[PDB]
């Protein structure tokens, strides 16, 4: 099975993945001073107020809050989109130390985390149908840095201990998504890839610059989880960051100068 360690991870990928050698693959490094502000690109709409949170479950490569997406309750729209993506889950990538964790970076910088907010475009359906298709997901990235606490990630960072190993899960409902974001949607895009198996090139990449704060309290909560399953030998979830993939052939466009 395909992990995060020196005999699994990314490096090994591209065996069981082909694509991981594609053409737009993610994540990439944004380099600011490269990156075309565009001004033709639309504010983000980002519609939240009606999200359904279900369960929060250790899936052994992060954590998930998977959301009702039976319904348009919880949007992506507007920005690079065209049309109504559904918010299915959202996890994170972290480290076992603050200097690295994100899977995008910023002039090479490498942020304690990364937070992805996972949608897919309602003309296809259903998820699985949308990741067969070049505009078939749009994913929401935002960074994390150690200083100040967030509370709105307070209510997910206690359960964890609930969930310590791979395959549990609890419940999880009347979880704000909102009391993640940061104040700006200024954002960066491109056309891109899931950043785990199956590294589909399925994704429109809307990248946010401003990061948010988390405390050093509950990142360390992040990493007191564990990739093993209950009675398996204890490796800590720590590094499941994918590397900047090589940019190749694509622009990274700005929202904002
Ligand atoms: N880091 S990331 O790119 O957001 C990966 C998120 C993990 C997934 B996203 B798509 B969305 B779909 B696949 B990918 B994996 B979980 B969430 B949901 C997924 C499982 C199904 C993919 S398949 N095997 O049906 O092609
Ligand atoms: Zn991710």
């Amino acid at each position: 099975h395909w992990g995060y360690g020196k005999h699994n991870g990314p490096e090994h990928w591209h065996k069981d993945f082909p694509i991981a050698k594609g053409e737009r693959q993610s994540p990439v490094d944004i380099d600011t001073h490269t990156a075309k502000y565009d001004p033709s690109l639309k504010p983000l709409s980002v519609s939240y107020d009606q999200a359904t949170s279900l369960r929060i479950l250790n899936n052994g490569h992060s954590f998930q809050v998977t959301f009702d997406d039976s319904q348009d309750k919880a949007v992506l729209k507007g920005g690079p989109l065209d049309g109504t993506y559904r918010l299915l889950q959202f996890h994170f990538h972290w480290g076992s130390l603050d200097g690295q964790g994100s899977e995008h970076t910023v002039d090479k910088k490498k942020y304690a985390a990364e937070l992805h907010l996972v949608h897919w475009n309602t003309k296809y359906g259903d998820v699985g149908k949308a990741v067969q298709q070049p505009d078939g997901l749009a994913v929401l990235g935002i960074f994390l840095k150690v200083g100040s606490a967030k509370p709105g990630l307070q209510k997910v960072v206690d359960v964890l201990d609930s969930i310590k190993t791979e395959g549990k899960s609890a419940d999880f409902t009347n979880f704000d998504p909102r009391g993640l974001l940061p104040e700006s949607l200024d954002y960066w895009t491109y056309p891109g890839s899931l950043t785990t198996p199956p590294l589909a090139e399925c994704v429109t990449w809307i990248v946010l610059k401003e990061p948010i704060s988390v405390s050093s309290e509950q990142v360390l909560k992040f990493r007191k989880l564990n990739f093993n399953g209950e009675g398996e030998p204890e490796e800590l979830m720590v590094d499941n960051w994918r590397p900047a993939q090589p940019l190749k052939n694509r622009q990274i466009k700005a929202s904002f100068k």
